[PDB]
């Protein structure tokens, strides 16, 4: 891909984070804490899952960013509508305002309804996310494997401003403590 030149500087929005997340001072890394992080609750925070949004809102143009997933067993990445549900149980699907992929139990899947099996030969340590708002496209790239395509959502019906979307995953196993990191340009 030649999407690198639409690079955007993403930062995490603390106010949207699940109350167990620890976001770095620079707002570029997030990990699961082993306890509640001593913040007040609010209607914006994701309650059920270890999710957080980027601060940036996109309503036009082409945007690209990269995320480091090194040594994680579970995570979700992509974009979502600014108005997605925050509280209670929900599935990650376009119908609910999400355009995501994930790793779970040694398989990679795209968040379609129902979910789509991904075919990844080289387990990624860094993922590139490309959004073309006008074209209705969200694409995922394997930066570890020379930028190879992972998945394209096309004919997307965004129906609102978009925000970068992250899930660090639970750490029941003790093998998923590592952070998600936004990679430098
Ligand atoms: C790549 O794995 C990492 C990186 C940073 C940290 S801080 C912590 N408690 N666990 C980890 C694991």
């Amino acid at each position: 891909h030649h999407h690198h030149h639409h690079m955007v500087h993403i930062t995490l929005d603390r106010n949207t984070a699940n109350s167990w997340l620890i976001i770095s001072k620079d707002r570029r890394q997030v990990r699961m804490g082993d306890t509640h992080q001593n913040v007040s609750d609010n209607k914006e925070r994701f309650s059920n899952y270890p999710m957080v949004l980027g601060a940036q809102r996109f309503s036009s143009g082409k945007m690209y960013w990269e995320v480091d997933v090194t040594q994680k067993e579970a995570w979700d990445l992509g974009v979502c509508r600014d108005s997605v549900q925050r509280k209670g149980q929900f599935s990650l699907s376009p119908e609910n305002g999400f355009w995501t992929i994930w790793l779970w139990q040694d398989s990679y899947e795209a968040g379609t309804s129902p979910q789509t099996t991904l075919h990844i030969q080289v387990p990624p340590c860094q993922i590139g996310i490309f959004v073309d708002y006008e074209a209705g496209v969200v694409s995922f790239y394997n930066i570890t494997d020379h930028g190879s395509l992972i998945y394209t959502f096309s004919e997307c019906v965004f129906a609102g401003p978009l925000r970068p979307f992250f899930n660090v995953g639970f750490n029941y196993s003790g093998g998923n403590a590592a952070p998600l990191k936004l990679c430098p340009l």
